[PDB]
C-alpha cells in the first residue's frame, strides 16, 4: 500500500496512475461505503479513495484549457476520512492539501 504524499506523487508521475489501492467514492459506494459511519476500511480494507475529479471551483489550482484536476486520499488508514489530499493535473502538476482543500501547495 502506497498512500503517502511522495509515494504517491512519484507513483502518478511516473506510471501516470493511481497505485492499485485507490478505489473512486463511486465504487466504494457500490461495495457498500457509508460515508457516515465511516466504514471503507470495513467494506474494502487496504483501500482508499482516490481518482475523482476535482472541480476546483474556487478557481485555487492553476487552470488550463484541456486541463483536468483530480484528487485521492493521503494518509488514510482505516474509520472517517482524513483532511490529506493529492491533488494532480492531466500534464502531472501535483499539489498538496492536508487542510480539507482550504489551502494547496505544489509537491512536484
Amino acid at each position: 500500500v502506497i498512500n503517502t504524499f511522495d509515494g504517491v506523487a512519484d507513483y502518478l508521475q511516473t506510471y501516470h496512475k493511481l497505485p492499485d489501492n485507490y478505489i473512486t467514492k463511486s465504487e466504494a459506494q457500490a461495495l457498500g461505503w457509508v460515508a457516515s459511519k465511516g466504514n471503507l476500511a470495513d467494506v474494502a480494507p487496504g483501500k482508499s479513495i482516490g481518482g475523482d475529479i476535482f472541480s476546483n471551483r474556487e478557481g485555487k489550482l492553476p487552470g488550463k484549457s484541456g486541463r483536468t484536476w483530480r484528487e485521492a486520499d493521503i494518509n488514510y488508514t482505516s474509520g472517517f476520512r482524513n483532511s490529506d489530499r493529492i491533488l494532480y493535473s492531466s500534464d502531472w502538476l501535483i499539489y498538496k492539501t492536508t487542510d480539507h482543500y482550504q489551502t494547496f501547495t505544489k509537491i512536484r
